[PDB]
């Protein structure tokens, strides 16, 4: 393609690495970019967050259409390339770990998300105010995000995504769309916040989903015991917990929330 060539050319121009680390794969199909941007309805008033600008192929399309783009990049060498190779008036590049740095105020996210940060980035995204996020993930991860309570891949991510978002896989994306060619497919994922969020206590969810195949009482007995509290002191309170006849992997957010309120009331949470 025309975009694979431009990549090869910039990599060699700056003498930099095909792969800087292992989850480094650049998107090289203009039509997958155009499809993400049109799925996000990027317009002249939107303020976009992008993570992992890479060589700026997506960033360039975003800057054409949006009013402001913030793009977070860990590697200072990539940043110096983006500054030299593009002329944008409306892009603010942020040096940092996208998981660790404080985020600017934005209404939309449009980004390929490196697989290494897919889980933490998604958890952080779901806790922020935004209209719309269109993001590319590995397919397996994307399928975890839309997994249904009681399915074999339902996990803390699945729960928090259901609790806090509407999540739609827009399309599969082939391995042929990145260089280097990955060994698994990706997916274009749309996220909108729920109008009716189910805000769950993070510590509780973590406690429960540590070992998600466990029944709900066993999960809570083991995790609070390990926090450092006696078994004898909580046995009976925890035996009467709502939804006790489920394994953690089967809980709807609504059922987690009841457990939260039951435990708040019994002094286990404040
Ligand atoms: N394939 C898609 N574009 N799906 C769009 C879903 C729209 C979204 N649920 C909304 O309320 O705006
Ligand atoms: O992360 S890539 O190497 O599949
Ligand atoms: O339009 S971009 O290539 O600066
Ligand atoms: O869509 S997968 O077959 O590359
Ligand atoms: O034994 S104490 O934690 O009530
Ligand atoms: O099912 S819970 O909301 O009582
Ligand atoms: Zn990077
Ligand atoms: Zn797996
Ligand atoms: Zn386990
Ligand atoms: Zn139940």
């Amino acid at each position: 393609s025309k975009m694979r060539d431009r990549l090869f050319f910039l990599l060699s121009k700056y003498g930099i690495r095909p792969r800087d680390s292992i989850g480094q794969h650049f998107l090289i199909i203009e039509d997958v970019i155009e499809k993400a941007i049109e799925t996000a309805n990027v317009n002249e008033n939107d303020v976009i967050l992008e993570v992992g600008p890479g060589l700026g192929f997506l960033t360039d399309e975003l800057a054409k259409r949006a009013k402001k783009v913030y793009t977070i990049e860990i590697d200072q060498k990539i940043i110096e390339i983006l500054k030299k190779e593009y002329s944008w008036n409306n892009v603010k590049i942020i040096q940092g770990d996208a998981v660790r740095v404080e985020w600017p105020k934005f209404n939309k996210v449009v980004s390929a998300i490196p697989y290494k940060i897919s889980s933490p980035f998604t958890f952080k995204l779901l806790k922020t105010d935004f209209e719309r996020a269109v993001v590319m993930y590995q397919l397996e991860f994307a399928l975890r995000m839309v997994a249904k309570p009681g399915s074999r891949n339902y996990s803390r991510l699945s729960l928090m995504a259901q609790a806090l978002g509407n999540v739609e896989i827009v399309m599969k994306i082939g391995k042929g769309a990145f260089y280097p060619r990955p060994k698994v497919d990706s997916a274009l994922v749309l996220i909108e916040p729920r109008k009716d969020k189910i805000v769950l206590n993070e510590n509780l969810v973590k406690a429960l989903f540590q070992h998600r195949r466990k029944t709900v009482p066993r999960a809570l007995k083991d995790s609070i015991h390990m926090l450092g509290v006696s078994k004898d002191e909580i046995r009976g309170i925890i035996n009467n917990v709502p939804h006790s006849n489920k394994r953690v992997f089967q809980l709807y957010p609504e059922e987690v929330k009841d457990i939260e309120e039951y435990l708040k009331k019994h002094g286990i949470i404040s």
